[PDB]
């Protein structure tokens, strides 16, 4: 409930959504991945969090939201109401990060997930703390309107290995690619 784990997938050349929607045809081996690793947590009767973006939110189909088995939180500064469907809503990452911070969620909450939106990942990897980066590397260029920062090797080192994680490289639809984790402890 305290450290940060933040979950995307990219293409080579940092790519990250297009016109409201991801820049490469639908992977759906990724996205059981995803789903997996976002929705399992590490005790029985804890749900896993996840933080995101207005956007992301809206960009996710309507029959695929909210994210099922997770408790959502969308992030903006305009809507006054959480969204149908979601379960809160935050006006910024601090206030969020307190809120799941609290007695009366620390209860029902396992793990974080930050999952949508450049600035928030941005914000998410601005700050101190214990934060993971699990990056499904897309091995392709893709033309994209909005990427993931950039990755400092000195402050996060590359895990050889992490528990539930396969490294070898994977293919779908004739795309290859491939899941990877970094750490960052403070
Ligand atoms: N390749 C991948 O893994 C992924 C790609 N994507 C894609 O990324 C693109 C969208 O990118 P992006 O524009 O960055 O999306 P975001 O979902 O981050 O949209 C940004 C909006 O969200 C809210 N927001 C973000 N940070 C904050 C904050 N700190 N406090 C308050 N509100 C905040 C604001 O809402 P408002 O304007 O309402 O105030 C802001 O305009 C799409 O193509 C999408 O599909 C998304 C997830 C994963
Ligand atoms: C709007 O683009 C998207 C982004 C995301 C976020 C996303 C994808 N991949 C990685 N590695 N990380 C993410 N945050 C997910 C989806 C979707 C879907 C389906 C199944 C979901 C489940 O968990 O139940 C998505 O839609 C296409």
């Amino acid at each position: 409930v305290r450290p940060l784990n933040c979950i995307v997938a990219v293409s080579q050349n940092m790519g990250i959504g297009k016109n409201g929607d991801l820049p490469w045809p639908p992977l759906r081996n990724e996205f059981k991945y995803f789903q997996r690793m976002t929705t399992t947590s590490s005790v029985e009767g804890k749900q896993n969090l996840v933080i995101m973006g207005r956007k992301t939110w809206f960009s996710i189909p309507e029959k695929n939201r909210p994210l099922k088995d997770r408790i959502n939180i969308v992030l903006s500064r305009e809507l006054k109401e959480p969204p149908r469907g979601a379960h809160f809503l935050a006006k910024s990452l601090d206030d969020a990060l307190r809120l799941i911070e609290q007695p009366e969620l620390a209860s029902k909450v396992d793990m974080v997930w930050i999952v949508g939106g450049s600035s928030v990942y941005q914000e998410a990897m601005n700050q101190p703390g214990h934060l993971r980066l699990f990056v499904t590397r897309i091995m392709q260029e893709f033309e994209s309107d909005t990427f993931f920062p950039e990755i400092d090797l000195g402050k996060y080192k590359l895990l050889p290995e992490y528990p539930g994680v396969l490294s070898e490289v994977q293919e779908e639809k004739g795309i290859k690619y491939k899941f990877e984790v970094y750490e960052k402890k403070d």
